[PDB]
């Protein structure tokens, strides 16, 4: 399966999905944290949950129409896939919904790596190693 380099992760939303590059560097350094890029990693929960792909999304609320809720209408198969699109897209919504309920600007606070670190990183300074001619 595909695990992306963290630059070569960034360049991919630039070149292909054409993400702001705030939200580049955000979701880069969830990705790293939470999967080390890992499209394949799945983490089993003690809740008898699973987190799936990349961005580690978990199948109680997000996705599994047989599974808890479904909120991203995907099977979790496809958030653990070479093609990161619906990874992506399942994590906008998180994003949207946890900022419509959470307060502007702390949509990502429903990521425990972006809790733990990258609210406290300088991703300006993170991203450098990436973004320099």
């Amino acid at each position: 399966a595909k695990v992306f380099g963290k630059c070569e992760f960034a360049e991919l939303l630039k070149r292909d999905y054409y993400l702001s590059n705030d939200d580049i560097k955000n979701w880069v350094c969830i990705a790293e944290f939470e999967s080390s890029f890992n499209t394949a990693a799945i983490n089993r929960n003690r809740n008898r949950s699973t987190d799936y792909g990349i961005f580690q999304i978990n199948n109680k609320y997000w996705c599994g129409s047989d599974y808890g809720k479904n909120v991203c209408k995907i099977p979790c198969s496809d958030l653990m896939s070479d093609d990161i699109t619906e990874a992506l897209r399942c994590a906008e919504t998180i994003r949207r919904d946890t900022e419509r309920f959470r307060g502007r600007g702390k949509g990502y606070s429903a990521w425990v790596a972006y809790n733990s670190k990258c609210k406290n990183r300088d991703l300006d300074q993170y991203m450098a190693e990436c973004w320099s001619h």
